[PDB]
């Protein structure tokens, strides 16, 4: 649902300021986060990719091989309202995106591709929340 996806989004984005500090990222990536869920908006900036990658790592959603950690991704989804079924459906979308994307050895670009593919799948299911929810109040 969009309600669960909003809650996941807010919690995924809560470390954005911490990640910008760690990676010394410029404020030019902010607009990409404010528009993250805007239908048909494509994020292209690799640095935004590095931020998304950092956010995923903060939630321990990257395994030892650079792929989705399914158990921890499920833990995160369920904490914020997903049942077993939704957790598995979300994890299957991400895994499918990993398998579908143009391969890229730049992990910031790889994460950006997976995030854009996932966003499209969530729009396809009509589960997208309002465009700016990943940011919530983190940048205020
Ligand atoms: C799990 C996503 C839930 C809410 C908001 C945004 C997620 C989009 C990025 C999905 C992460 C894909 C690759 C990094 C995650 C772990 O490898």
């Amino acid at each position: 649902s969009p309600e669960i996806m909003k809650d996941l989004s807010i919690n995924f984005g809560k470390a954005l300021d911490t990640c910008k500090k760690e990676l010394d990222l410029p404020d030019s990536i902010n607009e990409d986060f404010y528009k993250f869920w805007k239908e048909d908006y494509e994020i292209t900036n690799r640095l935004t990719g590095c931020a998304i990658k950092c956010l995923s790592e903060k939630l321990e959603m990257v395994d030892a091989d650079g792929k989705l950690h399914h158990g921890n991704a499920r833990e995160f989804a369920m904490k914020h309202g997903a049942d077993d079924a939704m957790a598995k459906q979300l994890v299957d979308l991400i895994h499918g995106c990993e398998k579908s994307i143009p391969p890229n050895d730049d992990r910031c670009m790889e994460v950006l591709s997976i995030a854009m593919c996932f966003k499209k799948e969530i729009h396809n299911l009509k589960w997208a929340p309002n465009m700016e929810v990943v940011v919530g109040e983190v940048l205020a």
